[PDB]
């Protein structure tokens, strides 16, 4: 007996395209969104070149249109120069996007100040996403605030982090919050195993505390997403590590395995995977959209999973139990059992489509 | 002609008895103050024992009472297990003094929501300090806001960080701050010649446009203070050379030439150097205490002041217009051209006298 899930939506994803093509490309990666039961993704800017203007974000959109196999919405990015120069386009993206720690990004911030003017000049009803870890978390917060409006928190790992956007939440401040899988499944423990390149990862893996506080205060976490960080062998290996884990393939078995042990409930998986990316985002409905997934199923990740081009996982040796077995993208089927049947370009931009564009005020 | 000014009050300073009395103690850093025209201070708590705790605070009391020359008050710090236990003793304290930041200081706190448990715990009607740079300034700034209460933010050095604090008063809320002289009056133009020793401080010297920022936002400063920093020659010229600066003697005579010039008027300095002071630390009067000064005279800076046991000054070789010839101290003549003369001792803890208990509700 399959279940029944709506197509789930992916609000943190690096596909690579263009400039880093070998890690992953579009079509790679939307591959192993399919065969995560994933149906539509939002791609972050820090590519080559880095989509911080119009003339990047239209090469950009035409890449996805042409190799895409499910629906998309791209990021802007900010830049130390771009602040009051995105009016035009911003409606068109996912949202904008702000790296303010070291990380694998023309595109660290160097003073506060240019995070403020990032969130008084982009529109006020278009989505900012923050990469801030630790106190970047406090600060961007205070930001948001003294310009009066929302900030998403991206890739939350710490109990310091998970505590500081609850206490922010009891005081009635707008800030939702994303986590992700190895934030909740990996720790320090797990450094042996993996080695200190493989390991390595932004924000870093937390201490078995940092995992139980994410558990714990489940309640505040508004998004599961994989931040699908892909990287070669070859590079996590060798000597100037990049940081990331691939994760679309991973993610849902992961997650599923949690649901059928007790940790939290189907329903909390699709808050968090479906229904609060949709509203935070503002991301339509794909109409004949749907995914079945067997529960039953045990088995042990393996070294690499089928899709993504980082042809490795942090993840290999553990055992899960779900399995995504078939994906219908708009009345189409997309996927079964480790088959992609839509072709590179299949995929839209959800941006372009009416119900995909974010109501505003004339 | 001579001016008399009210007795001014440098609310930062590093006296750093008990425990490095090679760089300075209470007699040696009060007669650098009263040399300075200063004749109260509030010193900070990251000496060895750090004054972290009732036992520490005991100490410190006899040792400031049997050797400070000018009046004082005494900080206490937050440390990563005080916080909760400091009730009894805090309002005997100037203050609480957080640590933010990598610094010469048991008691940098590992996580924002340690700085959230002392606003929480900490007394709501008395003073609470940070030192806190860059973002960590909009950080804290955070926690004080989700707190509900005032913070003051030391030694501020930056364009961003000026900007910032001015963009929080614009939106009414209770923050103050201070800047250091060093700040006002060196950049990194001066490292050349000071060198990388010498030249270390933290917050670290700033550009030539930090310090344009500083001056052209004079409204946004609240105070002055030194942060008297004062370690030996061979400290500061050595394999790891601890940041800081001594600033007692240098300060007062600076911002006089400052006034000569028409940079601010001697209203703006007696704010920063007085009123303001009082009134965020809720410090009383002293009767019969005065300064007079001599803004006529001309001299250079010489590689030593007299007093501090630092022994070194990055200062040396300016300019300056301005000098403390007298300095009267609750009736007692406590310094004249170079010569101190109240003996250690003479100073006292005004926060044991009746006007110097903060108000606070039953
Ligand atoms: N998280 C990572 O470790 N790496 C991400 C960047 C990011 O999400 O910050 C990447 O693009 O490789
Ligand atoms: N500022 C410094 O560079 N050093 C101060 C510490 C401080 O004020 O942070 C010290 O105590 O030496
Ligand atoms: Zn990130
Ligand atoms: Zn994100
Ligand atoms: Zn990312
Ligand atoms: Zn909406
Ligand atoms: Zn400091
Ligand atoms: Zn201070
Ligand atoms: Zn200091
Ligand atoms: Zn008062």
């Amino acid at each position: 007996k399959l279940v029944r899930l709506p197509g789930l939506i992916d609000v943190h994803v690096h596909l690579r395209e263009p400039g880093g093509t070998h890690k992953e490309d579009f079509a790679s990666g939307t591959a192993a969104a399919l065969a995560g039961g994933i149906t539509m993704v939002c791609a972050m800017p820090n590519t080559r070149p880095p989509i911080i203007d119009a003339p990047a974000l239209a090469l950009a959109q035409k890449l996805a249109e042409a190799g895409a196999r499910c629906d998309f919405a791209l990021f802007l990015g900010a830049s130390s120069e771009n602040a009051g120069t995105l009016g035009t386009v911003a409606g068109s993206a996912a949202g904008l996007k702000l790296y303010l720690n070291e990380t694998f990004s023309e595109l660290r911030l160097d003073s506060v100040v240019q995070w403020m003017e990032h969130f008084e000049t982009w529109p006020s009803h278009l989505p900012i996403v923050a990469h801030a870890e630790q106190q970047t978390v406090a600060a961007v917060l205070m930001v948001a605030q003294l310009t009066q409006r929302s900030v998403h928190i991206c890739h939350v790992a710490r109990k310091e982090e998970i505590l500081l956007i609850k206490a922010a939440k009891a005081r009635g401040l707008p800030v939702t919050c994303e986590v992700a899988p190895h934030h909740l499944f990996l720790s320090h423990d797990d450094l042996e195993r993996l080695g200190p390149g493989k390991g390595e990862v932004r924000p870093e893996l937390g201490s078995r505390q940092d995992v139980e506080a994410l558990w714990e205060n489940m309640a505040v976490i508004d998004c599961f997403a994989s931040d699908h960080a892909p990287h070669t062998l070859e590079e996590k290996c060798g000597s100037r590590p990049p940081p990331g884990f691939p994760g679309l393939e991973t993610m849902l078995p992961l997650l599923l395995t949690a649901v059928s042990e007790g940790r939290l409930s189907l329903d909390d998986l699709l808050q968090r995977l479906h229904h609060n990316p949709r509203r935070i985002f503002h991301l339509p409905p794909q109409e004949d959209t749907y995914v079945e997934v067997d529960l039953e199923h045990e088995w042990t990740i393996p070294s690499h999973m089928p899709f993504s081009k980082a042809h490795w996982t942090p993840f290999e040796g553990q055992k899960v139990k779900g399995t995504v077995r078939r994906v219908v993208l708009r009345g189409e089927v997309a996927y079964i059992d480790g088959q992609v049947l839509v072709p590179p370009g299949y995929g839209q931009d959800v941006r372009k489509w009416p119900q995909g564009a974010v109501p505003q005020l004339p």
